[PDB]
């Protein structure tokens, strides 16, 4: 006679765990995530503001990340989310609690983040974690401003209903660099035709894909590193061979139409 199975916590490769310094890409923007979980921090004369934090486990690494910066936790004014997953939204309600953050998110995101990624229209109550309050809701292409850095939202649903890239324009040497940090565009698993929970999930990463191409990009990022051709670990060659926004969106467009065949031939 069997019971019922344990819970398994979802386990992830050690580098996606593993602290690094900050890493500067622009003059106000920084990565201080993990080696394999992007993280950025962006200090203004009038604040701080933070894109994505990783794992659950990952707060006090951002924090410690944060005071090396000069970054205090009454300093953080405002976090933001490319899609609340537990290995990008995971210590949000934790940095809530240890700082002055308010999170701006749109109304998908809010409500998956106020479940902790629960009843997750693919991959069920697999991988949750501690629920966390939106103080803001944002529409498509509004704008945030923090100590003149301009946040622009471009909705780009598929991975979830509500994965946004964020843009924003920094310096480097004088002149300009206008970063995009595009969510994601896999479907990891993911049931793609006919799937009742999500009856436009083609037509959406379609549409997701063409929005992602024409964003203004000299500079791509994204939540996971290695889907933009980022190295953390390479200190002066990170961004060496990062994609462009246009070959982000193709590599994923042919990845998709691969998948779906795949599931047609399943
Ligand atoms: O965000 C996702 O849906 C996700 C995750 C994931 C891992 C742990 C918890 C939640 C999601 N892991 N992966 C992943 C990423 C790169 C290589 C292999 C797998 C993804 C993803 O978006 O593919
Ligand atoms: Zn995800
Ligand atoms: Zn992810």
């Amino acid at each position: 006679e069997v019971p019922l199975p344990q819970l398994r916590a979802y386990t992830v490769d050690a580098s996606w765990l593993q602290p690094m310094a900050p890493l500067q890409i622009a003059d106000h923007t920084w990565q201080i995530g993990t080696e394999d979980l992007t993280a950025l921090l962006v200090q203004t004369p009038d604040g701080a503001v933070l894109l994505d934090g990783g794992m659950p486990q990952m707060a006090s690494h951002l924090l410690d990340n944060m005071k090396a910066r000069g970054v205090t936790p009454r300093d953080l004014r405002l976090i933001l989310l490319s899609h609340a997953h537990a290995d990008h939204a995971g210590p949000v309600a934790e940095l809530k609690r240890r700082t002055g953050a308010k999170v701006a998110a749109n109304a998908e995101s809010a409500v998956l983040l106020a479940r902790g990624g629960s009843d997750d229209l693919h991959f069920g109550d697999g991988i949750t974690y501690p629920p966390a309050n939106a103080d803001r809701i944002v529409m498509d292409g509004e704008v945030i401003t923090v100590g003149g850095i301009v946040f622009t939202a471009h909705f780009m649903a598929g991975h979830t209903p509500g994965s946004t890239a964020w843009t924003w324009t920094d310096t480097r040497n004088g002149k300009p660099v206008r970063i995009a940090y595009a969510d994601s565009l896999s479907a990891p698993g993911y049931q793609l035709q006919g799937n009742p929970r999500y009856p436009h999930l083609i037509e959406d990463y379609r549409r997701s894909f063409a929005t992602v191409r024409a964003l203004p990009c000299d500079v791509l990022l994204t939540p996971h590193p290695g889907a933009s051709n980022w190295d953390y670990a390479a200190g002066a060659r990170a961004g060496a061979k990062a994609l462009t926004c246009k070959a982000y969106a193709d590599a994923a467009e042919q990845k998709f139409d691969g998948q779906l065949a795949k599931e047609t031939a399943g």
